[PDB]
């Protein structure tokens, strides 16, 4: 109702960001290092972040906005019931300068701290997903629904190694996507982006996605999507989520996410709002 | 030109294996288990194989045939000089089975033990990947090279964590990836697929493929397409590439496979021709 304008205006925004994406895909980049050297960060992404912003101020001046590039330029993140843009100009950097397929842009929209709508366009496939709260999850116009798995022994599992290349994390991943295995699942899959992978959960073909490191912007756009196609939001500790405590565990069902969760050893992390 | 009148052919075979998949997906599926737990067979991947054998002997009765179903059900693998059909009717039976996006039918045709041609059909993406010797590599069309990237420090590359629930294997296949995340790399991707992994790196998408455990059904149809991209096969260890050995590293170039043979433990395999 009053949001539904802001929505529609996110999709032709998310879709002018993708045409950006596109057309530097076809171009030489110069890519930067951010928190280690496999977090990456080019001109695009600061270029798509400044044009979405922008174009959210000009239109409602007096919502909030909390952007991944904006962040990484010294903007203190203040998390309140406002009416809170969580953008993420290109969601899988490291797959665009590589030019891997899969590539998107996150929009959240948040009220009351709760997901109003969200928005991930995965640019290089066209495939437009879309969540609002009561309203459906769509992808081109198809609805979404999870998969009806709840035994973790047939659960197919998405996740990513993080770009994090401390010893003691790497080690922690790693050793949680062991546990995993051994329990056994059906398999891992990464497509090397946190909205995608959760998209991939809400459309059926994941069960469930986990992930400790990621940030409010990966899964602001997503989270929505995940939850309308019928699907949780987890801690991963088993808790109520967190949008600013740097973890998931997006599924099909409380049950399977209630199972990762057992098999989850914490990554200690700088919540979002610290 | 002989061997192209076999090449339009197994394009025609892969788009009618590709409409049977995606039939079998709108429906409910018998799982059963081969090997271990997480290497699953359903009816489809008997069916497609049954239709893919049946049509190649009544058009070419004087040829060859390897197939990843006829193998299980006890045919024994005599690799010749003859003009040979190697099939995997569906590579990636667990996204298969969970929707996930990236199944493909793999057909490789080799010639005095030399892979002539290649076909690998993303049919759920409708991503028709083709390589045949001295003529190219192409995907929908679009001619295929492989990247650039000779630095393994800005290198992307894919893998799977493999079928076998076994803690020796599954803990040299976790300490192989620690080992290249460590160097550092930019980071690993798995869509679930041999065939398309390997057909990821023949796009650039990915800078190189490497893997244990799978076997010449899932890498003769790829591996023509990474070769015609410019790309190089080689063993796991750094030495010549061979069909048979269950082991691969399909990369960009000589200097990337080379520094990847570096960190790879060798898991112990039986022979696809022993
Ligand atoms: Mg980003
Ligand atoms: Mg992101
Ligand atoms: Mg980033
Ligand atoms: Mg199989
Ligand atoms: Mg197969
Ligand atoms: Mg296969």
């Amino acid at each position: 109702d009053p949001w539904q304008e802001c929505m529609d205006y996110a999709v032709i925004l998310a879709r002018q960001a993708g045409e950006m994406i596109r057309e530097a895909l076809k171009n030489e980049m110069d890519v930067m290092i951010k928190s280690s050297p496999a977090d990456l960060v080019t001109v695009t992404d600061q270029k798509v972040e400044k044009m979405l912003m922008s174009s959210i101020k000009e239109k409602y001046p007096c919502h909030s906005f909390i952007g991944e590039e904006s962040v990484a330029a010294g903007e203190k993140t203040v998390f309140t019931e406002q009416p809170t843009w969580v953008i993420d100009p290109i969601d899988g950097t490291t797959n665009f300068v590589h030019r891997f397929p899969f590539v998107a842009v996150s929009i959240g929209f948040l009220v009351n701290k709760e997901m109003e709508f969200g928005i991930v366009y995965s640019c290089v496939e066209d495939k437009m997903y879309t969540g609002r709260k009561g309203k459906g999850a769509f992808c081109n116009g198809q609805k979404l629904q999870v998969s009806q798995q709840e035994d973790i022994t047939k659960s197919l599992l998405v996740t990513e190694l993080g770009s994090s290349r401390k010893p003691e994390t790497l080690r922690i991943v790693l050793s949680n996507m062991e546990k995993l295995c051994s329990i056994p699942i059906h398999g891992i899959r990464s497509v090397g982006t946190a909205a995608v992978n959760m998209c991939l959960v809400a459309t059926g073909g994941a069960d469930a996605y986990y992930e400790m490191g990621i940030h409010c912007w990966d899964m602001a756009g997503a989270g929505i999507i995940v939850t309308e196609a019928g699907g949780v939001l987890m801690d991963v500790t088993g808790g109520p989520f967190d949008l600013m405590s740097r973890r998931i565990i997006a599924a099909n069902s409380i049950t399977l996410a209630k199972r990762i969760a057992k098999e989850i050893e914490i990554i200690p992390l700088q919540r979002d709002d610290e």
